């Protein structure tokens, strides 16, 4: 059973290896589709970040130094990749490093020192106690003051003017040459040397006075003298020990200038990194002209863009707010005070305007700070003051500190200066720069307003003038003071591009990520809600409540474990069946074209004749189907692991899916191919039903409602979701290397399934039988020519059909038929009507592949095939032209060729010459003649000359019996004449058998030969006409005793004849009556088509309907508000409370009073949040969970894991491979701690844990643990929070502070001004701004949109509800917080504006694909008219075209409006894009219905030449699809050169007619959206849908489409018969007849003759039916008919008769009922006009040429008057022709069978070269050159009664044109043509111009 498939196979494969280019887009276009999207794989690379780790915010109740730098210091969100210790548990601060901070921490420890010194007033008392006792101690360089009792040398001496002494007679050139030098020598130790040096040129005068001096010794000496000053100068060396050891240990401000000083001096000073590089040293570690100069010039700097966005909120803008009663003043009294703890820079100029001479003179001229710089230096404070201050820290230097302190100007300039003359400058630069730039912060931000519309007006206002922060709309009750409700609400509006988008509270589609860039997606805290969130809080905190601050609230981020992102590997994998799809609806069409193409020519019915059965068939097309898949799958496999597409799944699995996919899309393939019944609809229909096979999935991947079973549910059914679903499960073990069992189950399964679908959708659309019975003998040629009987094809077809016993007949076998079921059906072949052809396999390949089919293959049927070459008789042109259809005229030829090849048993044939008269019975009937020796072979016919050249015996069934039996010649002597006796016999009259034992003159003088013959040789007498077919009486042999009746007339005498033997010799208004005629018709097919084609209505409504019920459904962009609550929101998580430091100091009060009774949440008293709907189910007690047996792994994890790290590792991202998030191996972060479930939440209680290795590991593995499951997962948890206790490490606490203030303050010139009081007071309460008693900690996670600001909602609400003193319930407080967003600007509403346009631009594609999808309606019926039916057969008559054209365009038009105002009432019926107003509908339904008007012209001339049927519907759906998204592309010009091709855009669809309803459809939709919304707030323009703008450009076009239907009609304006042209004469009377084969163009000729061209293009022009001028005369009224049958294709029967007479007659009353007098003229009104429309079979050539009858023609033409009028319709039909021209019309005719046309017809025509000049009657032309079928192949009337007077044997005589006949019997014919014989030819002027002597019966002319 192999060599069947094998070569079954090489028919398959053999049909594609003669294609060679469907193939290659077969097997090239899944390379161009993978290799196309792994190119968009390899545009982007994968994403990887390491396990980022964030800081944490600050919040301005923490303290405004660490949110200042907060704001300064992270605004990237730079992931440290390793924790920052802000995610400690108990450390929080992250800037100890900060160097700012060291300043203000140096504030308060130079503050609180100087709240407890008594250094300078101790320095005062030293000067008193040198004031009153020593009494003068004021010295300069120049003299010495001393009033005492002279202790040592007390006395003066002056370095003046001239050198005085004041102890004696100085008495002086040396006087001032001797101060001069003094007063420059005046130091500590050039006292003595300019004495000395002045000494060597002075005297001894210079030795008393130089002995004072010495005494004095430079006030060291003297300070000696006393002892009261000597202890309180002790008192000041220890008290400038202190100071010395302080003021050197500050440290910062020296710091602070050793890095700012560096940048701004040297020479190049170019910027880099390093100038925020060194600034992001000074504020953080290691890891109005000029004001609006300066921000254009902080928005131009870069890096510096991302601080400025977050900035321009702190200090610019302006904050606004709703009721003022007086206790919301509070409110907005205690934010005030919260920003003006940044206020005390106002005042810093303000002291430098007081306090600076001061200094400056202080440091100049106080006699205190002269003795600060007497002490600073000495030797007793060498060892003194170097040892305190030597002692004090690694110091400058008590040389250098005295550098620093007192100058009296410069001492050197080059050498080294860092001094306070530097200092004082330096700092006043500071105070300046500092001054000027915070006098840009408009600190006074608070605007109280009554009603909050002029909030939001007045908000617009100042949006628009570049500041605004926040508004804050209470809803506060009444003007009352009672304070507030004790439950607020709060409404911060904001605008939409600073707080978040309120539509969408979570991600969306999850992909993974950390959701952490800073400008696009952290935008509550740049923009800062948040800070507004806690700022209010903490101020509405402290109204209800009383004390003052005793929290900071920091906002940590949950840390995010080093994920990646490879979306496109995602999304991919996710929607893989879409391009897996797309190259197997390729394959898939091209094997469905195999199938239904063989359906088509009947391949599969005549393979099942060959003796096979469908398991073959089917089989073979599942493998040749599978294999080319098959390698397609293996390329997929080799371009998938190695194109870098997908790892971690091992490619074998791959391509064994595939190979399963491939099998059931085959299967599916088959089942979606059985059903259809045309070649070409199904290949491009198929496709389609494998879109709509595939869809389901793309409809089930977001819905998500078929968890369970309804997989299998929707996957039995379904086959391409269940390879989606299994693709899944490698999407989902695809990033780490239900389930695939499903996949491949529910394919399986599927598949046989489909299988059944096959079977059971298939069976839903010698040789002798004895059956009543027969015996087709040894035969060599058979036949049965039974029509009465219906059953005769049903009785060969049952003798060797799939019927062993009959169907409906006698149920009987014959020669055991069942017996040899695969035997005696492998004996005999057959050969079937329809012509089995292979279409394109090969000629020698047909023959083999019928001869090896049969078998005895690869021997005998190699010698077989050189026999078989011996049969056709074009060897090496079979070899050359191969192809079946290369070939022609002899295809049946090879039909039969092919059905005798082999060992033909009984080889029944039937039909064998329906082709070529020169080559029907020529051929056929010479392959059967050669080929009769061998054995039986059976023939059925149609025309029975054939079967009369056929040579054993005939047949013919009455009713189902053969009312006959025997050869020709029996019937001929028991009853051409057979012809006529296959309906005189074929009724019950008489039957005969003798089933025997199958084991011109001269013609009369051969007539008494034959007289003379038939009594010595027993022989019956029969000449027909040609041929003498001497028939004898004879059971054996005398074939030579017979040939003397030969002999006398052996000229030619030829025996050509056959078998007991037989012998054989050669020897208007009628106008528009017409017009409203065409459109009756139309009238009719369109009320008639019911289950016709009302799918072109339900079809485009139903589609606008998908359409818009898509629109119903999207987001609608301009719902950026709502008013949101800030609870959690969320539906189920769990968060988690670390007490982290466990020393019960007020955190204890804090957790204590967040988790009692009113939770951890909103609610009092009452369900406030709406559906929250409180459900407190839960326990009160902590409960853990159980633990698997790692606990002994946690004990081993107790040896060797403290907190430094707390579990094992994680299975980290790689460099070759990779891995989505990131798993553990064990449990990381192993035990799972304590619970307590209270309201929809389980709150984790960590309690100092390691926190954030807690969050990233056990964040991965509940991820990991519900993704394989993949539930598409959200996240487990949105927010916890820490508690804290930050140390108290800082100096002494607030009210020290404070009171340093006070007494700093009572000291040193107490003051009440404007600056010292503020200064001083708003220095106090800034210092106060940094202590942080205690802190809590928000751990956030940021995937949720809005957990920032919520969870701070939460703890703002637990600090309520905690520093409340003793209230009856902390429950029915509490404090909630709406986000709600703020209207939107011009160009933000114009913005939204663009985006719901180009989501209604979906709808203008979908629109204009349904009206679309309307004109190929109209095409199609167009083209069903012009295939050969009546675009020919309505143009024949006289029609002027123009109103054909304008009937169809005119009715089209009218059935254009039925459906569009369908689709007018859909969008009315809905509630989108169309409305009640006067600018919705206008411009929408003139727009639709001119539209039509549009279209249905320019779709006619792509109809004239589209030479296939029923295709234009889907490559004009295609075309103009491609129009419209030419549209789409044609205005994206949104994501002046730009308005030249958008602008220009217009003038491209002046000409141009379908893009103009979409395009100019969306500018009326953004019009109507654009002043919708625009007047909607503001003011007014012009509603302009009907103007210039958008409609006119489309009514201007497409009005002027009437130019297109001018191009269509203009486009068809380019396009009895006497025959003597440059002499056939037919005249009005005669039967003509086209019945020649010299010429080949006279058909072409004629239809064109009975056509316009009335003359051969390109021969002879001359006057020969002449219709141009007299139009609608000639060639109008004379009805024709083509080779096919023009038969209305559904219309009807009678309304075809009618309609084809009122179209042409102007007969319109007997026009109403002409059809009775031609449809019951032409005897088909029973079975032809009732049953209207397609009348099977051989009654539709009879309606068409009862069409042809109507017409009331001067001549006539039927051309193929009868194909399949066997029984009675030939002679029948061909007699009603006889009584057309026999009425006198003058008909002609063309036949392919010359016998049934030449028996009716008078006169041949055949045309050689010029004209046909052929003019011969069938006597004359047989007389000169049966014999109609030799002469065919090879190249007055009163005398009658005479001849009946002469023959006796007087019978009838049927006329004639010019003839008689004579249809007298032969009982004793001797004299009967003896003596009409001699007298014919004696009396031939008798006949004269008949003059013919023409021949049981007769016939003569
Ligand atoms: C909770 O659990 C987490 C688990 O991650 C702990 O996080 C650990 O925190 C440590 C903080 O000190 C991290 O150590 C850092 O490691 C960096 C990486 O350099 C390593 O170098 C060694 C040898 O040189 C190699 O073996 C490693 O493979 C790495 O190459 C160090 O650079 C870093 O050192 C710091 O650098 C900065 C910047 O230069 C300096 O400013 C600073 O002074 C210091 O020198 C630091 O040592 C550790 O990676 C991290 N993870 C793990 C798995 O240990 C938390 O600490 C736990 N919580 C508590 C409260 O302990
Ligand atoms: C901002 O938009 C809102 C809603 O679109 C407007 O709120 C309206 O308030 C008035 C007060 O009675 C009523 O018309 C409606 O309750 C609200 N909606 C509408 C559509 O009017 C608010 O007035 C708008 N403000 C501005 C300045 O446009
Ligand atoms: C600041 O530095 C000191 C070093 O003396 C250290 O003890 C303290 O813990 C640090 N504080 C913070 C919040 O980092
Ligand atoms: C300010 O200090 C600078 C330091 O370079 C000095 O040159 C200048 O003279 C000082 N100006 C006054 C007015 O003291
Ligand atoms: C608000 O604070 C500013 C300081 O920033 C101050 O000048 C102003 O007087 C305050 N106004 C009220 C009403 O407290
Ligand atoms: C709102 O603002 C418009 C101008 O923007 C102004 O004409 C109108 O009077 C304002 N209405 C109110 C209630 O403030």
């Amino acid at each position: 059973c192999w060599p069947q498939l094998r070569l079954l196979l090489w028919k398959n494969l053999t049909f594609r290896r003669r294609q060679t280019c469907q193939l290659l887009l077969e097997v090239a276009w899944p390379l161009f589709i993978f290799l196309i999207l792994i190119s968009v794989r390899l545009s982007y690379p994968p994403y990887e970040q390491h396990e980022c780790h964030f800081p944490n915010k600050a919040m301005p109740s923490a303290g405004t130094l660490p949110w200042v730098q907060g704001i300064i210091c992270n605004a990237n969100n730079p992931c440290f990749r390793y924790p920052t210790p802000g995610e400690a548990p108990g450390v929080v601060g992250n800037f100890n490093k900060s160097i700012v901070a060291r300043l203000f921490s140096d504030a308060r420890r130079l503050l609180l020192y100087s709240q407890k010194d008594t250094s300078m007033k101790d320095m005062r008392k030293v000067l008193r106690t040198l004031q009153q006792i020593k009494k003068s101690s004021s010295n300069l360089k120049l003299q010495d003051f001393l009033v005492d009792n002279e202790t040592f040398s007390g006395f003066l001496y002056h370095n003046l003017s001239l050198p005085k002494s004041t102890v004696d007679k100085m008495l002086r050139s040396k006087s001032e040459e001797m101060i001069q030098l003094g007063d420059q020598e005046v130091s500590e130790l050039c006292g003595l040397p300019r004495e000395k040096l002045a000494a060597a040129e002075r005297v001894l005068r210079s030795n008393m006075d130089i002995l004072k001096p010495i005494l004095r010794t430079l006030n060291s000496t003297s300070p000696f003298p006393s002892k009261e000053l000597a202890e309180a100068t002790k008192t000041l060396l220890h008290s400038l020990g202190t100071l010395a050891q302080e003021l050197f240990s500050m440290r910062s401000w020296s710091d602070m200038r050793q890095e700012v000083m560096f940048l701004t001096n040297v020479n190049s000073s170019s910027s880099s990194t390093q100038i925020y590089q060194a600034v992001s040293r000074i504020v953080c570690g290691h890891p109005t002209p000029y004001c609006n100069d300066l921000m254009k010039n902080l928005e131009s700097s870069p890096l510096s863009r991302i601080i400025w966005k977050a900035l321009k909120p702190l200090l610019v803008g302006k904050i606004l707010y709703t009721p003022d009663t007086p206790a919301t003043r509070q409110v907005m009294a205690e934010v005030n005070k919260t920003f003006q703890e940044l206020a005390v820079f106002h005042d810093l100029e303000g002291m430098w305007e007081e306090l600076s001479p001061k200094i400056w003179t202080f440091m100049e001229n106080s006699q205190e700070m002269d003795l600060v710089r007497m002490l600073l230096d000495s030797r007793d404070n060498d060892h003194f003051w170097e040892q305190q201050l030597d002692g004090l820290d690694w110091t400058a230097q008590d040389i250098v500190a005295f550098l620093a302190k007192h100058p009296e100007d410069v001492q050197s300039s080059n050498g080294s200066v860092y001094t306070w003359r530097e200092a004082f400058n330096e700092t006043n630069q500071a105070i300046r720069t500092i001054s000027r730039f915070m006098e840009c912060v408009n600190l006074n931000k608070l605007e109280p307003i009554a009603t909050e519309v002029w909030l939001i007006n007045k908000s617009m206002e100042l949006l628009d003038e570049r500041k605004f922060w926040a508004g804050i709309v209470f809803t506060g009750i009444t003007p009352g003071s009672i304070e507030l409700p004790h439950h607020v609400k709060y409404k911060i509006r904001m605008d939409i591009d600073n707080v978040e988008r309120t539509n969408k509270i979570k991600d969306g589609y999850w992909d993974p990520g950390p959701r952490a860039d800073p400008f696009e997606d952290m935008r509550y805290v740049w923009g800062g809600f948040a800070y507004l969130q806690d700022v209010v809080e903490q101020a509405i905190i402290r109204v209800l409540t009383g004390t003052e601050k005793k929290t900071g609230v920091y906002m940590q981020q949950m840390p995010y474990p080093c994920y990646v992102d490879d979306i496109f590997l995602r999304v991919m994998s996710r929607s893989m069946p879409l391009f897996m799809t797309l190259a197997w609806i390729y394959s898939v069409a091209v094997i469905i074209k195999g199938i239904v193409y063989e359906k088509e020519a009947r391949l599969k019915e005549t393979m099942r004749i060959m003796g096979l059965d469908n398991s073959i068939l089917w089989f073979s097309w599942f493998i040749s189907s599978l294999i080319p898949l098959l390698v397609s799958a293996g390329l997929l496999v080799v371009i998938l692991k190695l194109g870098n597409l997908l790892p971690y799944s091992d490619p074998s699995v791959v391509f064994v899916f595939l190979s399963v996919f491939a099998v059931v899309t085959i299967l599916q393939c088959f089942l979606i191919s059985t059903l259809f019944s045309r070649a070409n609809l199904a290949a491009a229909c198929g496709g389609i039903i494998y879109f709509t096979l595939y869809l389901p999935y793309v409809l089930c991947v977001a819905w998500q409602d078929y968890v369970g079973f309804t997989l299998k549910i929707f996957a039995s059914l379904l086959s391409p979701v269940a390879f989606g679903f299994g693709c899944e499960y490698f999407a989902l073990f695809e990033e780490q290397g239900f389930n695939l069992t499903t996949s491949v189950s529910m394919m399986l399964f599927d598949t046989f399934l489909y299988g059944v679908m096959t079977w059971y959708i298939e069976a839903v659309f010698n040789l002798v039988k004895v059956y009543r019975a027969l015996n087709f003998y040894e035969g060599q040629i058979t036949s049965f020519l039974g029509h009465n009987g219906a059953g005769k094809t049903t009785t060969m077809s049952i003798l060797t059909g799939l019927f062993p016993p009959t169907s409906g007949t006698a149920y009987i076998l014959g020669k055991d038929i069942r017996s040899e079921m695969s035997t005696i059906r492998q004996n005999l072949g057959v050969c079937p009507q329809h012509n089995v052809l292979f279409d394109m396999l090969t000629v020698e390949e047909h023959i083999w592949f019928y001869a090896r089919l049969k078998g005895l293959s690869e021997k005998h049927v190699k010698a077989e095939m050189e026999q078989m070459a011996l049969d056709v008789g074009l060897p090496s042109s079979k070899l050359k032209s191969k192809t079946s259809q290369l070939s022609g005229g002899m295809q049946r030829k090879l039909s039969v060729a092919l059905a005798f090849v082999g060992g033909s048993k009984v080889v029944i044939l039937d039909e064998p010459t329906a082709g070529v008269d020169p080559y029907s019975r020529r051929g056929i009937w010479e392959l059967l003649l050669k080929y009769r020796q061998g054995r039986t072979i059976i023939l059925s016919t149609h025309h029975m000359d054939e079967a009369d050249v056929l040579g054993d015996r005939i047949a013919i069934i009455s009713h189902g019996k053969l009312c006959c039996v025997g050869s020709s010649l029996f019937l001929k002597n028991q009853l051409l004449t057979l012809v006529k006796k296959d309906v005189e016999s074929s009724l019950s009259s008489c039957r005969n058998s003798s089933s025997t034992v199958s084991y011109d003159a001269g013609l009369g003088s051969d007539h008494e030969s034959d007289t003379l013959t038939i009594d010595v040789s027993a022989i019956s007498n029969l000449i027909r006409k040609h041929v003498s077919e001497a028939r004898l009486v004879e059971d054996i042999g005398h074939e030579l005793t017979y040939v003397l009746p030969y002999e006398a007339a052996k000229e030619g005498a030829f025996v050509e004849l056959f078998h007991d033997l037989g012998i054989s010799s050669y020897g208007w208004k009628l106008t528009q009556q017409q017009f409203v005629a065409l459109l009756w018709k139309r009238l009719l097919i369109a009320r008639r088509s019911r289950k016709g084609f009302f799918a072109q209505i339900v079809l485009p409504a139903v589609f606008v309907c998908i359409a818009l019920v898509f629109s119903l459904i999207v987001p609608p962009f301009g719902k950026y508000p709502s008013l949101e609550l800030q609870p959690w929101m969320y539906n189920e998580q769990y968060t988690f409370v670390s007490n982290d430091a466990p020393e019960d100091t007020g955190t204890l009060e804090l957790l204590n009073a967040l988790t009692k009774d009113p939770g951890f949440g909103t609610r009092c008293m009452e369900g406030n949040p709406i559906p929250d709907t409180p459900c407190q189910a839960g326990e009160e007690e902590w409960t853990t969970a159980p633990v698997p047996q790692t606990i002994m792994d946690l004990f081993q994890n107790g040896n060797w894991t403290m907190q430094n790290p707390s579990p094992a590792c994680q299975c980290s991202s790689d460099k070759i491979k990779k891995m989505l998030p990131v798993c553990p191996p064990g449990a990381g972060g192993l035990p799972p701690p304590q619970r307590k479930q209270n309201t929809a939440d389980i709150l984790q209680d960590l309690t100092g844990r390691n926190i954030s290795d807690y969050l990233v590991k056990t964040y991965v593995q509940i991820i990991a643990k519900s993704l394989k499951n993949k539930i598409w997962v959200n996240e487990f948890r949105y927010g916890g929070f820490s508690l804290g206790v930050s140390n108290t490490q800082a100096l002494p606490p607030s009210q020290e502070v404070n009171d340093a203030i006070k007494q700093m303050k009572k000291h040193l010139k107490l003051a009440k001004d404007s600056s010292a009081d503020r200064f001083l007071n708003s220095l106090g309460r800034f210092m106060t701004g940094l202590d942080t008693k205690n802190n809590v900690k928000v751990w956030f996670n940021n995937k949720g949109w809005h957990a920032i600001s919520s969870f701070l909602n939460v703890i703002n609400n637990a600090i309520l509800r905690a520093n409340l003193q003793k209230g009856e319930n902390p429950s029915h407080y509490g404090i909630t917080a709406f986000n709600h967003p703020l209207n939107l600007t011009k160009q933000q509403l114009s913005e939204v504006a663009l985006m719901t346009t180009s989501v209604d631009v979906l709808v203008s594609i979908c629109v204009i694909f349904a009206m679309s999808f309307v004109p190929a309606s109209f095409v199609v019926f167009l083209i069903q008219e012009r295939v050969s039916k009546a675009k020919h057969l309505q143009f024949i008559s006289g029609v002027k075209p123009v109103i054909y054209w304008l009937s169809n365009f005119v009715w089209d038009m009218c059935n254009y409006v039925v459906p569009a105002t369908l689709v007018i009432i859909i969008f009315i019926c809905f509630q989108q894009k169309s409305y009640v107003s006067s600018t919705n509908l206008p411009v929408l339904a003139l727009l639709l219905l001119l539209y039509g008007w549009s279209i249905t012209p320019l779709m006619y001339p792509a109809s004239f030449v589209f030479k296939i049927p029923s295709t234009a519907y889907v490559v004009l759906t295609s075309v103009n699809l491609f129009i419209g998204i030419n549209g789409s592309v044609a205005t994206f010009v949104l994501e002046l050169n730009n308005i030249n091709d958008i602008l220009k855009s217009v003038f491209l669809i002046f000409p141009h007619f379908c893009l103009g309803r979409g395009l100019i459809d969306m500018v009326k939709n953004q019009a109507m959206a654009d002043a919708l919304e625009r007047f909607g707030e503001n003011r007014f323009v012009s509603p302009l849908s009907w103007d210039l703008v958008g409609r006119n450009l489309f009514a201007m076009a497409v009005e002027g489409v009437v130019f297109f239907l001018i191009t269509v009609l203009i486009q068809y304006r380019f396009f009895e018969l006497t025959k003597i042209y440059r002499c056939v004469g037919i005249p009005p009377g005669e039967c003509f007849g086209l019945l020649g084969v010299n010429g080949a163009g006279k058909s072409s000729t004629f239809k064109m003759l009975t056509g316009d061209t009335t003359v051969t293009r390109g021969d002879a022009f001359l006057n020969k039916n002449s219709i141009l001028s007299n139009i609608h005369e000639v060639h109008q009224n004379m009805g024709y008919c083509p080779q096919f049958d023009a038969i209305t294709e559904l219309l009807t029967g009678r309304e075809h008769v009618e309609f084809f007479a009122l179209l042409r007659g102007v007969p319109e009353k007997e026009v109403g009922k002409v059809g009775e007098w031609a449809i019951r003229k032409l005897g088909l009104v029973k079975y032809g006009e009732k049953y209207a429309g397609n009348y099977s079979g051989g009654n539709k050539r009879k309606l068409s040429t009862a069409m042809a009858l109507i017409g009331g023609p001067p001549v006539v033409f039927l051309d193929e008057p009868t194909t399949g009028m066997d029984p009675k319709a030939r002679r029948f039909l061909w007699n009603c022709a006889l009584s057309v021209v026999k009425e006198g019309r003058s008909v002609v005719l063309t036949s392919h069978s010359m016998e049934e046309c030449e028996a009716l017809c008078t006169r041949m025509a055949i045309m050689v070269n010029g004209r046909f000049r052929c003019l011969g009657s069938v006597q004359h032309l047989k007389n000169r050159f049966i014999v109609v079928r030799i002469a065919g192949s090879n190249p007055f009337g009163l005398a009658f009664p005479g001849s009946v007077l002469k023959e006796k044997h007087r019978n009838m005589l049927q006329y004639q044109l010019p003839s008689s006949l004579s249809s007298l019997a032969r009982i004793f014919s001797i004299l009967s043509q003896s003596k009409k014989r001699l007298h014919i030819e004696d009396y031939s002027v008798s006949q004269t111009t008949l003059d013919q002597v023409f021949v049981h019966l007769k016939d003569l002319s």
